[PDB]
């Protein structure tokens, strides 16, 4: 995951209100919400929608660049690019 | 996107064979004979958000707490993950 700083506007204040409400159903005693202060951090949970492979392919005595897509669920493969010749990496 | 090197071997060789088979069905380069995939070979993960986690400094009852909230990416369903405190101000 990747992280980012977000400001403390009304959206962020409502997240704090949610936390205090949920925490009351556990019961630190009964807490009264005040405010969210900085910093506030947002972590994005990323999941694969698919993949791309980027290859250096030697074919017929030539170095080519090929890109292949792969669907994450079906794992279906498609040829995206096939350019060359290119210089060796 | 997230990137990765993967080592070569029969897996990448079949990716190379697939590349040449598919390009041969187009045939602008003529009929190509696959030889090998060399290093480096890159795997790009095309990513979509599954959800978020928020890390908050919340004052409640004049006490500073530390709270963690998960939020679903599609439905925005929220859950309280953690709530420890009090903590010192940052
Ligand atoms: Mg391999
Ligand atoms: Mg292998
Ligand atoms: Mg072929
Ligand atoms: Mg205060």
């Amino acid at each position: 995951g990747e992280w980012e700083i977000i400001d403390i506007g009304p959206f962020t204040q409502n997240l704090g209100k949610f936390a205090v409400d949920e925490e009351n159903k556990i019961g630190y005693g009964r807490l009264t919400f005040n405010k969210v202060i900085r910093p506030c951090m947002k972590k994005t949970i990323q999941v694969p929608a698919g993949y791309e492979y980027q290859l250096y392919v030697y074919a017929s005595d030539k170095l080519f660049r090929a890109d292949i897509s792969e669907d994450y669920k079906t794992r279906g493969r498609k040829l995206l690019r096939f350019n060359g010749p290119v210089p060796p990496p």
